[PDB]
């Protein structure tokens, strides 16, 4: 059994194993870091089944849960938030924060999303690139999702830049373990203080809603509120940064489609849909253990055996998406959903927010900077390490 996670075939490409497995062995066994074996599911239809089957559990203290590293194994010891819950606990806690992320609520946020993107682009213009390329990640891709989610949680404007840097340190590939865990503690300590404050005078933010509607009535206590707030910050931020940067790089690689976006900014939604299918930047989140024996394709998965469902592979499934390895913002979409945000009850709570952010970025960026160019040869883009989710570490641009 091959070791899993697989390595990406190159900087921007999924692992090569997935296409071979989809063709010849779509439910197969892989070997995890600790020697245990898990089942790997690669076809779109089977990923949807794993994501919705009531016979499968996300509870991480069940025998067989497929942790992919040693830190995940010890993270499993902490009190769980709704990301690691089964029904009915899952929606009980998830519904406490879902009102901010509904399509209606995200529509109302759209002026603020646009103002945030406008302000950060205007700052980048004023900085200019007269002394060399600037890093689109540090200058734009990182602060846009960071400022928005921090602001929604309730962080005041003056604290945004420090906390944005600290959260970046958490996931930066060249951080030492001491740097990353110190940045992590910095974030937890700040959120605990913000929770204490909102308990005394609530404002109009997510932490205030939790303190007022759940902590004070006793449905959760203030430490749960910290954990839930922390989850909403760290679950998707690094992914948002990577999606923005991957979108720019992808458009640099497909000049004809960038030309269409420049001439019709209203194509941004379709560009975003294809971006999230093609670059599945969160590919290791759909993991389960079997509560009972369950049949998947031609394989029997026994109780207490772990399953990993690759939405990355599913988003390249030849049986669902015609020419899946071509980036084509003008593709015709089948009835099946792309799985960039997962599927079923656990499907990304922030799907609408994430897409609204991505759509605002790509309908604005080239209107502001019509000559935005990646400043290094495209073959020299600094992608994330091949053993990690696809992403871009830094992206020098001129404009
Ligand atoms: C483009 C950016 C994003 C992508 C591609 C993405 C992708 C995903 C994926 C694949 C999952 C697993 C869903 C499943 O189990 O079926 C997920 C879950 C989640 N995401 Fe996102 N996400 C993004 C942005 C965000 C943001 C901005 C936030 C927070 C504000 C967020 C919070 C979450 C949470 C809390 C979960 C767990 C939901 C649950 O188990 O009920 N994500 N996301």
């Amino acid at each position: 059994a091959p070791s899993f996670p697989f390595s990406r075939a190159s900087g921007p490409e999924p692992p090569a194993e997935f296409a071979k497995l989809r063709a010849t062995n779509p439910v197969s066994q892989v070997k995890l870091f600790d020697g245990s074996l898990a089942w790997l599911v690669t076809k779109h239809k089977d990923v949807c089944f794993v994501a919705t089957s009531e016979k499968l559990s996300k509870v991480r203290t069940r025998q067989g849960f497929p942790e992919l590293s040693a830190s995940g194994k010890q993270a499993a010891k902490a009190k769980p938030t709704f990301v690691d819950m089964d029904p009915p606990e899952h929606m009980h806690q998830r519904s406490m924060v879902e009102p901010t992320f509904t399509p209606e609520a995200v529509k109302n946020l759209q002026p603020y999303i646009q103002r945030t993107v406008d302000d950060l682009l205007e700052q980048m213009k004023q900085k200019g690139c007269a002394n060399g390329p600037v890093d689109l990640v540090k200058e734009f891709a990182l602060p846009v999702p960071s400022y928005i989610i921090y602001t929604l949680l309730g962080v005041p404007f003056n604290d945004l830049e420090y906390l944005t840097q600290q959260n970046a340190i958490r996931t930066n590939g060249s951080s030492t373990a001491r740097e990353a865990s110190a940045a992590n503690q910095e974030l937890l300590d700040y959120l605990a203080i913000l929770v204490e404050q909102r308990l005394v005078e609530p404002k109009d933010d997510i932490i205030s809603k939790l303190c007022t509607e759940q902590v004070k009535p006793g449905n959760i206590d203030k430490s749960d509120a910290v954990q839930i707030a922390f989850l909403l910050l760290v679950a998707g931020n690094a992914t948002m940064v990577n999606m923005i940067a991957l979108g720019v790089a992808t458009l640099a690689q497909h000049p004809d489609q960038l030309a269409q976006l420049k001439a019709n900014p209203s194509l941004a939604p379709q560009f975003v849909e294809e971006l999230c299918r093609y670059h599945t930047a969160s590919a290791l989140a759909i993991k389960r253990t079997a509560k009972e024996d369950v049949m998947i394709g031609d394989k029997l998965v026994r109780a207490n055996e772990g399953i990993i469902a690759s939405n990355q592979s599913a988003n390249r499934d030849e049986e669902v998406f015609e020419n899946p390895d071509e980036f084509n913002m003008n593709r015709k979409w089948p009835p099946q959903d792309p799985l960039g945000f997962g599927f079923g009850d656990h499907r990304c709570i922030a799907e609408h927010l994430a897409k609204a952010e991505l759509t605002t970025v790509f309908s604005t960026l080239y209107q502001k900077f019509p000559d935005l160019k990646v400043a290094v040869p495209l073959g020299k883009i600094n992608y994330t390490p091949l053993n990690r989710d696809v992403g871009i570490v830094d992206l020098p641009v001129i404009f």
